[PDB]
């Protein structure tokens, strides 16, 4: 095996390869977002803004695993990256509400790899983890949770609340 | 002949001379809206000041063909210029539909120029075309109709809507 | 259809999607690259540096097209992405000879795209082509081209010759 | 007892003071590389800058578990430093790979630490040894993974290449 390996199990690798294949998904979700909210008939570019930055985020996420799976001397494997499950998102609060799901699915799939990381008394694996990815997670789920209750608060159905919300996020 | 003329048809000067009088005539349009919408019954100084700037634009591509008809060795033939179709325009999203539907009329009347620059060989003229009328003409559609989409939202009729999209544009 | 669509033909439309596709799937596979490069038994710094940048262009380069879609009132639909051909990519010589390979892959298809665009007569399209994908696409080809002498030269196998050269890419 | 001793288990405090012993021997011997590569029958200027600057990273490394041991309210006992395993370190490579081998040493012991820590149920001992050590442990031993597998590309045998690899040391 690798020349740097020590004390990095089968299994936190192979956890590792399938977490860097669901923030690519995440990534590509939210450039779907972001792009959508570009057309001519949706025109709300501060989501747009919000979601492209969002996009860039998980692109760089995935790239931190990567770097970890190099640095731990386990070999990266890249999977296909799944069509977002939508390619039109309705309003904004839709894609926000899309978008917390999102985010909660990528937590839980963080704290099974913080067990199996436990499990398997990697303590540099759990660091990494509470460090760079569930602290992000927990303040991203926040954060969207915040908007959700600001956007519903303007007004959540295409009129002027949207419109007046949309600025907040340019 | 011009001692400069070289492979330029009779039939694409004519019709750059009648794409002259189109972009004056455009110009004019955007000049009759711009202060429309300073009227003391009306007072949108976003839009007012969104259609002076697009008449400016108007009067320097008219300018622009008129530069590149001299570098040719076509001889430049002004015609007279046509009231506006309108002396009043309605709320703010009916001057951006009526101006969609004129860009899109330029538009066309542009893309028409190319195929007759095209059908008689001229790719110094087709390149004048889409370097500077067909790449802005297009991006001019997509933000106008970006503006209506927008205004939709917000409230498109003489309310709260168009007072704060209209602050937008200032 | 969309208010700004004119002169946009569905074929056209059509051909961006699957280009979008494309600039996402190499983007993908210089990503694996990148993080092949910066495995401890690989550690060749300058050719990860560069594959990253390329990596990073290619995703701009689908987002080009992503907003021009958007532009010409076309709608975009995003496939998956397949899983890079290789997880292991050999030598800097093999990696640069696959890179060669793929981008002149992109560079056909770039060119049946302006065919269509031809075809259809959309002046605007072929002038995208030109001016955003094709010339950087020839400029990248004869810059890999260039590489992959000077990494022949320099000693291509897995010696000091890969070691020197891979200085100048960092 | 110490009037800030709380929660600090004796196994804990006596495990200190072996790491520190440990840190204080790896100092030593990273110190006797960096001045056999000056020797002027060996001259490698930049495996020596390496080693030195190794050198005073882990006698840092040691004061920090000192400072440590106080601020818990343990008390440092230090104990003699064995001679360095060897007075001469050959080749560059063979260096790289004494001083992989140790690093892997040191952080077994590491790990073992955080055990002990764990099963006493010490999270501030643990923090520090996750925040501290471990993740500078394992930086460590990929950097001079990485350094081996450059070298070994080089040319890790006393010729042009060990010349070569040295300067990027310096
Ligand atoms: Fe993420
Ligand atoms: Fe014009
Ligand atoms: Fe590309
Ligand atoms: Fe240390
Ligand atoms: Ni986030
Ligand atoms: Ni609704
Ligand atoms: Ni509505
Ligand atoms: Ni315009
Ligand atoms: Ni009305
Ligand atoms: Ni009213
Ligand atoms: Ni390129
Ligand atoms: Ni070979
Ligand atoms: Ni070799
Ligand atoms: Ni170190
Ligand atoms: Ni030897
Ligand atoms: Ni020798």
């Amino acid at each position: 095996a690798s020349q740097v390996r020590q004390n990095y199990h089968e299994d936190c690798e192979a956890s590792i390869n399938k977490q860097i294949n669901m923030e690519l998904y995440a990534s590509y979700v939210y450039l779907s977002m972001a792009y959508y909210f570009e057309r001519d008939d949706v025109a709300l570019p501060g989501f747009a803004k919000f979601f492209k930055e969002s996009s860039d985020e998980e692109r760089e996420h995935a790239q931190t695993f990567m770097k970890y799976q190099n640095k731990r001397g386990g070999r990266i494997v890249l999977q296909q990256i799944a069509a977002p499950s939508m390619q039109e998102w309705g309003t904004g609060l839709e894609a926000l509400q899309a978008a917390l799901d999102l985010e909660k699915q990528v937590n839980q799939s963080l704290l099974e790899l913080h067990s199996t990381a436990s499990g398997n008394n990697d303590p540099h694996l759990t660091k990494l983890l509470e460090d760079e990815y569930l602290e992000e997670q927990v303040d991203s789920i926040k954060k969207i949770g915040d908007m959700i209750t600001k956007l519903k608060r303007a007004g959540p159905h295409h009129g002027l609340g949207e419109y007046m919300f949309d600025k907040e996020l340019n």
